[PDB]
């Protein structure tokens, strides 16, 4: 819907930093159902050690943060340009205020909990669909675990895709799209 | 739902041709939650070479295809009978004229590019929901690559399961539910 | 939402019995759309023969029963103390008396068919969010198969843990969240 979907538009510019600036197009669309948020997410790397896979890098990971508002936060390796309530195939025109409604539920999980067992959703997605790839993806809701000397997050979301074992060198990162659903702040 | 709710019903007759008119039974519920649809498939084989599996088939295609107003195209492997919107644990009395809501999203899932990371969804299923029977099951959106000389799709969503490198000969192809979901069109 | 959830609350105190009486947290979120139900669980538990896991043990059960209003069953293995509608993290003071829109539909899931292969669920999660740590998770829907000489559900869900050949002796019995559908009765 318009403001019951929050996304990066269906078919984003480079909009995330995986190792570089802008060096991935991360799709990431999340619907409101009351109180649980249907996910959809996928990415691609365009530049780097990941378009195509090096020999020094066997996973990536995307840490996007928000603030007691649901807005990123200043420093976000999401870029916050396209990344508001739907209208149409593209975005509001003006910067969205609030958006708790789509954040992970604090009591569901606790921030800093990150190693929480439930704060993790598991799965295998597949290099360029190919069956025959699988990479694991750990997507991780509170965990957070602030950097040292930063700013805090209220709450966040990461994703960690992990392809340890496998020799995908030459092959460019690409995923499959893959579904999930998580409770809502409110 | 009624109007948000376009299925083959939940309980079906034998609606679809995975080899042969009618030799398979399939169960695809699309629930539109706004922007993305939720689904949950399942398939089940009535005759032919997959019912039992034989030794000459180690994988089963369904394409189904979609015109600009999301109908089913009159060469449908899908029979259109039963492929309507809801109505309690039916269909409506008569054929739908529109359904583009229900359509996977042409800038998330160009059209004919299938070999895009994005537009596939890939896990695994179970033959008769056995844990130690699994199935690969590949769903792309918008795919289609038409087959030359033939009517062209606007829309299309296809289902390849796959059980390469097992011996299921003499089991009936039947697989456990399944559930995703994907950028809708509009 | 508030009627259109039907939850544990999001952070429950210990409310089922895998073993023994409340030896396990059970996070079971049902929110309503429509036609599906879209559902993510997560278990841990608590004390006993699972916290931590012994060597007697390779699988966990639970089987919630409802009656012909969508209501626990008297004997259930949850306990009904903070199984409602939503109220904020919370659930409504008063008890429910009807669910059936939140119940698995009886023509997609057959009463008694279990062994069929579309009333199962199957995937993995993972002990400790953990990716190097699977355990196969079973849900089955209107499976029930009465236990002899008891009282009879008019719906039921079941969820299987199997971790057969594996040895997580000494390792808390706790999995990630995951997300499934299953059509509705109404």
């Amino acid at each position: 819907n318009d403001k019951l979907t929050l996304w990066t538009t269906p078919a984003p510019s480079p909009n995330c930093r995986l190792n570089a600036e802008k060096d991935a197009k991360l799709t990431l669309v999340l619907t409101k159902c009351g109180s649980q948020i249907l996910a959809t997410v996928s990415v691609l790397a365009v530049k780097g050690s990941l378009a195509p896979i090096s020999g020094t890098v066997q996973s990536a990971h995307l840490i996007i943060r928000f603030d007691e508002n649901g807005v990123l936060l200043n420093n976000s390796f999401l870029d916050p340009e396209y990344w508001n309530f739907r209208n149409g195939d593209l975005t509001e025109g003006t910067a969205y205020t609030n958006a708790v409604g789509f954040m992970p539920n604090l009591s569901a999980y606790p921030k800093s909990h990150g190693k929480t067992a439930k704060s993790n959703i598991v799965s295998q997605v597949y290099l360029n669909g190919d069956k025959t790839k699988p990479v694991t993806l750990t997507i991780t809701l509170n965990g957070t675990q602030e950097t040292g000397d930063t700013t805090p997050s209220a709450y966040s979301m990461s994703f960690s895709w992990d392809w340890s074992g496998h020799n995908y060198i030459n092959e460019i990162f690409a995923t499959s799209s893959y579904t999930f659903s998580y409770i809502a702040q409110e």
